[PDB]
């Protein structure tokens, strides 16, 4: 019947880890390239219980689970900067640093962004509608719109935006869109820009997410300038790839399920929150693993995760867990998916989740309201495959 | 009870082409890296109808479907030696060259090998039982036994068989067993050995498969010495990786289905033929694509495959075709699998198929009989993963 598969047009294979579990997806111990041990965690309940457990850590550790062999020199450089990234800090330092940004990421603070966000969307759909009737939604909305929202978060003036848009789009593209050279260079330019932006917030403070974070951090001795630059990068780019893919894949799911799209448009107030939840849950399959290391022995359902052993949270499979979501591999906006794992769980659960939800909701609502004839379209020429895969993500649509 | 998935322990992902088809797996046109066009062919009926058609070609062609981007010089290299490989010859020449080896590959010819094969199997199985109950069937039998059979086919004397065996193992191992530098080393070692074996049979003829073919070839002007060397590599090594893995995959399938193992042991004469068929059919999924280019337009279903265009036959999906095999993704020795596609179809259908069938049958019969307690030794120890995959082919059994 229905199976976990990569979405149509997806330019990556699914994570091979998904194929490494017995039937029933029990906790499965594996040996990492370094000889360290980790556990594959794919059950929705196990993921929540383990990611809420204070005995697991995100910080560098001699047996932290690392999935590929890599030169230890640059392992060491990454581990040295982990203290400057919120996602690799444990509590209680994690708690204090997260609180420096948190007031600008609440539901109500995100909501304050809605009028500007609608202007951005209205802009992109005006442009899409004014040009040719067949459009690539990845290029027309999914890539550029969140970049602009990030600039609003960072108080970046409009003159500077078009060039951060350039480098952000390079970071997030496939290997067939931008070289390993153009990327590590666009990274360098972003890091230069982020350092100059931090400096600019320290003089002349501003009332935006980044400005208020920099200000709150300055009242402590928690970061030097290099640490504020890494935090700035994380706060602005940690979610870019995710939200880009969720916008395109969400619209793809709706046009691939026209009966649900028809029902959604008839009842936007009642079905849009569920639609957002279902796009979040269903496309966790194409998201990355969430990794931790145990600091103490952890017992769960008759298995012992020993201190120093990793857990590899197969987040996408947890959101396809049949005991939590009946017929889990069917996309269905009517299901109960409120408890999804797309944002993770526990203390590191996505700081940007309310900004992210609003971006996804507002994009889906606007395309659905504005294009009652919205449908999937084949395109000029047959699908390109390189090594059997689509080289870039695109979604060709008509209306 | 469905979902085509990689077998447990398989060190590669499934072919990404498998994921590029619409529901129903219709004939699906794609654009290759070079810009040429090809068709994805996954329906059992279509595969037979297209591979039967003499309008398709295996010979170099400006728009032959090539799945990866490639230097033209290395295309050139492959192209100028396609005259020397049966697998890249079209009829009429393909028919005449194949006749030079066919007599030693018939059902009757293969059956002549059964006495020697049984002594080979008994040797490896003695050595395995003696060496201790937890054994890796890949090392113990699946790799070396078919290498020996090839030695018997080529008339390779016993004093050379240890080196030939380890070199064959090198070329079929994953990138983690052996290096690409370590592999090309064994390639030219084997190509030197094959060119010396050609010379030896030209001066001291023999009645083995390879000797007969060299003699029959010498009665014509078809090959120079380099040609006979290439042909010798193909006739000896074309199926080695396939039969190695089928032996191991077949034992895994039987143990993973104890009720079918039990019925096989109770009725070996009636059920072993069907077991071989189903091991061939079911594991086509992990075999390679079959490719052709059209030399004229070919109409099928509703589609016209135009003269410049390729077909990429998704042989393994064809053997999972639901309209040909009910519940196709269930391994079931009791089903009708006689029409399977594992050996291909049409003029190029596997030359070694009868030797391959006998090797597989004899191995399964001897293992199943000799070790009543036969089971898999897995689930208790951590599996090694590199980049999320089993690093090497391995099948740990016990009895
Ligand atoms: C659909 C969109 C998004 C998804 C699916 C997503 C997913 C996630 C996940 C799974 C985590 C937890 C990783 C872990 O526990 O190791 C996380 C953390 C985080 N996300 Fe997002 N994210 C999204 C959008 C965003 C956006 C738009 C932003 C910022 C503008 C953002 C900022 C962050 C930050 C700063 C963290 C670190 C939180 C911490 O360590 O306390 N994310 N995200
Ligand atoms: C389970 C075992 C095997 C499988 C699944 C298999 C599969 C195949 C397939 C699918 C083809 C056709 C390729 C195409 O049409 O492009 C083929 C051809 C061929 N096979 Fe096998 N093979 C196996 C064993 C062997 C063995 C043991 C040998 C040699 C002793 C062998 C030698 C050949 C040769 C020489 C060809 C080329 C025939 C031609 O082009 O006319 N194969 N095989």
């Amino acid at each position: 019947a229905k199976c976990p598969v990569a979405p149509h047009g997806w330019p990556n294979p699914l994570l091979p880890e998904y194929d490494q579990l017995p039937e029933g997806r029990p906790l499965t111990q594996v040996t990492m390239p370094s000889g360290s041990k980790a556990w594959l965690v794919a059950q929705h309940d196990h993921i929540q219980r383990l990611l809420a457990d204070n005995r697991f850590s995100v910080e560098p550790h001699p047996t932290f689970p690392i999935r590929f062999p890599a030169p230890q020199e640059l392992l060491d450089m990454i581990a040295r900067d982990a203290k400057n990234l919120l996602v690799t800090m444990d509590p209680p330092r994690h708690t204090r640093v997260r609180q420096m940004a948190l007031p600008d990421f609440t539901i109500k603070a995100a909501e304050k962004l809605r009028p500007r966000m609608q202007d951005l969307i209205d802009y992109y759909l005006d442009k899409m509608e004014a040009e040719g009737a067949p459009a690539d939604l990845v290029q027309a909305l999914a890539l550029p719109f969140p970049a602009q929202v990030i600039c609003e978060l960072a108080g970046i003036p409009e003159n500077d935006r078009e060039i951060f848009t350039r480098n952000a789009a390079i970071m997030v593209g496939t290997r067939h869109s931008y070289t390993m050279e153009q990327k590590l260079a666009a990274n360098e330019e972003l890091m230069k820009y982020f350092a100059a932006l931090v400096t600019e917030k320290q003089s002349n403070p501003t009332d935006d997410m980044l400005g208020n974070f920099i200000a709150r951090a300055g009242k402590t001795d928690e970061f030097d300038h290099h640490g504020l630059t890494l935090m700035t990068k994380m706060l602005l780019l940690a979610g870019y790839e995710f939200i880009v893919n969720r916008i395109a894949l969400g619209i793809q799911a709706l046009v691939e399920n026209p009966e649900q799209l028809a029902a959604l448009r008839a009842d936007l107030p009642g079905l849009m929150p569920k639609t957002v939840d279902e796009v979040l849950r269903y496309y966790s399959l194409v998201d990355e693993i969430i990794a931790r290391v145990a600091l103490e022995d952890v017992e769960i359902d008759g298995v012992t995760i020993k201190a120093g052993e990793g857990i590899l949270v197969l987040k996408g499979l947890g959101d396809r867990d049949p005991s939590k979501y009946p017929n889990p591999d069917v996309f269905d906006i009517h299901r109960d998916s409120r408890d999804h794992l797309a944002f993770g769980y526990g203390v590191h659960q996505c700081l940007g989740q309310h900004v992210a939800r609003l971006m996804l909701e507002m994009c889906l609502t606007s395309l659905v309201e504005r294009f009652p004839g919205l449908h999937l379209v084949e395109g000029d020429e047959p699908i390109e495959l390189i090594d059997g895969l689509p080289p870039v993500h695109k979604l060709t649509i008509g209306w």
